[PDB]
């Protein structure tokens, strides 16, 4: 997969989705280095914007190729390819809300390709994501294990309020390869997540994430 996955990768992204029944689709592209663990990404509201809830719920599920890896701990989701893998996520927040969401990634004509559909619910009409008052997720660390042929996930998420108080999440995730490949042992990905620019209604976003496997629990 030296070939197939290039230090230098391009990708496509389209999202489908309704939090709180509001229906929206999102489109966007991103580039970044597969093996330095860094990326950026373009995305364009193309139905349903301006949206009525936080932009922050969204920003996690638009890119598993682009953790760096030390050369002892298997790079399961980079091994998947050219057929990809698939996962599926559980977010639960303190108030009630949720997001389930599903995703698809392949590998067309040299660049990924990701499909995502996106299903928030519960949450509260008073609440800081109807109310657009979350400022950015706080650097996180996902827990990694294999588990019945997948890879899965758990991480504890927090975000930042207008208030100067926080608003946490539980998330689960679990992701399968689309061909048996080598599934790792126990692992910590610390990622950080930063929206670096955004129009007035963020019908216009970039994102820039920096993710990378660890034994260390440390900080």
């Amino acid at each position: 997969n030296m070939a197939i996955i290039k230090e230098f990768m391009r990708f496509k992204v389209h999202m489908e989705g309704s939090v709180n029944g509001h229906e929206f689709e999102i489109e966007g592209e991103g580039e970044g280095r597969p093996y330095e663990g860094t990326q950026t990404a373009k995305l364009k509201v193309t139905k349903g914007g301006p949206l009525p809830f936080a932009w922050d719920i969204l920003s996690p599920q638009f890119s598993k190729a682009y953790v760096k890896h030390p050369a002892d701990i298997p790079d399961y989701l980079k091994l998947s390819f050219p057929e990809g893998f698939k996962w599926e996520r559980v977010m639960n927040f303190e108030d009630g809300g949720v997001v389930t969401v599903t995703q698809d990634s392949s590998l067309q004509d040299g660049e990924f390709i990701y499909k995502v559909k996106l299903r928030g619910t519960n949450f509260p009409s008073d609440g800081p994501v109807m109310q657009k008052k979350t400022m950015g997720w706080v650097a996180s660390s996902e827990r990694m294990y294999p588990e019945d042929g997948a890879l899965k996930g758990e991480s504890k998420q927090r975000l930042k309020l207008k208030d100067g108080g926080h608003y946490d999440a539980e998330f689960w995730t679990t992701y399968k390869a689309k061909k048996p490949v080598q599934l790792p042992g126990a692992y910590n990905v610390n990622i950080k997540l930063d929206i670096t620019s955004h129009n007035e209604d963020y019908t216009i976003v970039e994102q820039y994430e920096r993710a990378e496997g660890r034994h260390s629990t440390g900080g």
